[PDB]
Formats: structure tokens, C-alpha cells, sequence
DNA sequence: AAACTATGCATGCTCTACTGCTTCTGATCTAGTCGACT
């Protein structure tokens, strides 16, 4: 016998790997809140591809996912604690 | 010598193909709107 299970596949470059990983691990509400905080408080645009500064037209990529929280002035969280 | 017949020719008409130019039509590429998803 067999069963039908939904599977989602995403391909991203190594440079953008942490950004996509963060975008997909966190909950929908958590991602929305993080994006709103980034754009309103820190004034930076956050999406699944990278972090952008409208003032200085240069990407703020980083080699580790924790750098995203580090540069946004937020304490680091693990995926288990990002449940909305 | 005159009447009838014969050939001969020309021109307008009809059709079928042939070629080239012009216009219409069918196939192929994108903006917007709604919807689906992560």
C-alpha cells in the first residue's frame, strides 16, 4: 500500500542559505512579526532571499543564521521556541 | 457578263494559366487581475 504526503522543495544559494532557512523554520506569525519589526524598528527589509538596507544600497548577508538575529538587535532563539 | 460559292483574314470574346503586388487573417509573445501555494 501507499499514502499521499505533501512535500515542498526549495533551492537557494549558499550565500542566501541562512536567510531561506530562517524564513522556512519560523512560524507564519513569527515570520510576519519579524519582518514587521525589521522594517519598522530597524528600517531594514527582510525576506526569504536576504536583508536589505534602503538607505545604503548594499546587502547585509552573513555566513550564519544567528547573525540575522545578532544584527537586528534581538536575542537569539532556537527553532523550537519560534512557535508563534 | 452576272450570280453564287470559296477561301482568307481580321477583331472582339472567353478561358486557363502564369507572375507580381496589396490587404486580410491566424499563430505567437506579455500586463493585469484573480486565485493557488509556501
Amino acid at each position: 500500500s501507499w499514502k499521499a504526503v505533501r512535500v515542498d522543495l526549495v533551492v537557494a544559494p549558499v550565500s542566501q542559505f541562512p536567510f531561506a532557512l530562517l524564513g522556512w523554520t519560523g512560524s507564519k506569525l513569527f515570520q510576519r512579526e519579524l519582518r514587521r519589526f525589521s522594517r519598522k524598528e530597524k528600517g531594514l527589509w527582510l525576506n526569504s532571499h536576504g536583508l536589505f538596507d534602503p538607505e545604503q544600497k548594499t546587502f547585509f548577508q552573513a555566513a550564519s543564521e544567528e547573525d540575522i538575529f545578532r544584527h537586528l538587535g534581538l536575542e537569539y532563539l532556537p527553532p523550537e521556541q519560534r512557535n508563534a
